[PDB]
């Protein structure tokens, strides 16, 4: 029943959030192609043994050069750009337009993003749009392991308060965030037959059709974010104003967001009000975990998008955890303090889990024309 307006509410916004989400100021995400993998090389040494790879596809043997793994999840040359240290991103929402340099600076210099820990060795601007996420061929044991070392790392401080709701939090949040990328390379999907990406609805119910409970894990997310979305909305400064080109991108995302009331909100969908400040640090320190293996993964645009949705759902954890004990002062200050690079995790996470219930949507009526079929 809830599906039923969760779905309503996406509707209406997926269009205007569709729009937002290509818009100059949202469609970069600032990323550091040198991977600090706690395990195997993930820079170099590259992946041999097809260990990440999927089986899928018959044989790829039989498929042309240009049709592997390691090309479909590759990313686009002529799109990405090199990263400065003067990246808007690594800047607070306060500021990206406070009032001509209020923070005067108009000598010396000021380095945002290595006061704000953005140690990137090697960071770019991906531009997203170009380099959607989808089907990529990635998979076999690496991928096996990555997904399993998360699900296995659901471990909080036995005796504290609400130490179950947490382990049922976590998990439920990794298994939307891991149907929602199977939703996608469903969506997506390469049909070596004609070389055009198309939808695969035998796929999809392997993945997830036959799963009822990753459609419902995925609905969770969307609610997640979009509470967090719906949160911070009063207390967002006028970050784009003084920009020309992104100059209504603030009243913009004020026109989405504002479709989103739903009296879900009024639940508690991560407990924050059960769970000791120890488990919520220990939650959030959790998801940062998961921010980091994704430097394991080997296939690039899942790196990327890994990065993207696991960084947007911290980012949304950090909301929802701070802004429920909180005055209003404290109010804009959370929100105020929000970077660039995790306004647009948050929105590109809340773009994913949008159109992953409207895939759910779509592959329902795949599945209902093909059985009116035979
Ligand atoms: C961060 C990350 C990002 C990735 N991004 C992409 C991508 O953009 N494109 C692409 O083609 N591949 C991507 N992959 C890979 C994709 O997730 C699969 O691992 C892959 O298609 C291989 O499928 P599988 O059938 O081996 O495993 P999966 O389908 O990954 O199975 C893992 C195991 O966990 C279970 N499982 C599956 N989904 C759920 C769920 N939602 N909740 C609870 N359990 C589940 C299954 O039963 C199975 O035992 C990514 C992997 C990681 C680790
Ligand atoms: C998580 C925490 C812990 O000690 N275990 C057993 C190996 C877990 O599963």
């Amino acid at each position: 029943g809830s599906f039923n307006e969760l779905n309503a509410i996406n509707e209406n916004i997926r269009d205007d959030l569709s729009a937002l989400l290509k818009s100059d100021f949202f469609k970069y995400f600032r990323l550091d192609l040198y991977k600090q993998c706690s395990f195997w090389d993930a820079n170099d040494g590259l992946c041999l043994n097809r260990a990440c790879s999927v089986d899928v596809v018959e044989d790829w043997d039989t498929l042309p050069e240009y049709w592997q793994p390691e090309i479909l999840g590759s990313f686009n040359n002529d799109t990405m750009k090199e990263a400065d240290d003067s990246d808007d991103e690594c800047k607070f929402l306060d500021q990206l337009c406070q009032t001509s340099k209020k923070p005067v600076d108009i000598e010396d210099t000021i380095n945002y993003c290595d006061v704000n820990d953005f140690n990137g060795k090697n960071a770019v601007l991906i531009d997203l749009t170009a380099n959607p996420e989808r089907f990529t061929g990635y998979g076999g044991k690496q991928a096996g392991q990555i997904w399993s070392t998360i699900y296995q790392d659901n471990c909080f401080t036995i005796g504290e308060t609400g130490e179950s709701l947490a382990k049922d939090a976590f998990y439920r949040l990794v298994s939307g965030f891991h149907a929602s990328i199977g939703t996608h390379l469903s969506k997506e999907y390469l049909n070596t037959k004609t070389g055009k990406w198309e939808p695969n609805l035998d796929l999809f119910m392997a993945r997830i059709g036959n799963f009822p409970d990753r459609v419902t894990n995925m609905y969770f997310n969307y609610a997640v974010v979009a509470k967090a979305l719906w949160k911070i909305q009063p207390y967002l400064p006028e970050f784009s104003f003084c920009d020309l080109v992104n100059k209504e991108i603030k009243n913009k995302m004020d026109n989405v967001i504002s479709q989103l009331d739903t009296k879900i909100f009024n639940e508690d969908l991560v407990f924050a009000n059960d769970l000791s400040l120890t488990l919520k640090d220990e939650f959030r320190s959790r998801f940062k975990n998961v921010t980091k293996i994704m430097d394991c993964v080997q296939c690039d645009r899942c790196r990327l998008w890994g990065k993207i949705q696991t960084t947007g759902y911290a980012t949304a954890l950090k909301i929802l955890f701070e802004i429920n004990d909180a005055d209003e002062f404290t109010k804009q200050h959370i929100v105020g303090k929000l970077t660039k690079y995790e306004l647009i995790a948050l929105l590109q996470t809340f773009g994913r889990l949008s159109e992953s219930i409207e895939s759910v949507n779509m592959f329902e009526k795949m599945y209902g024309k093909r059985l009116l079929e035979r």
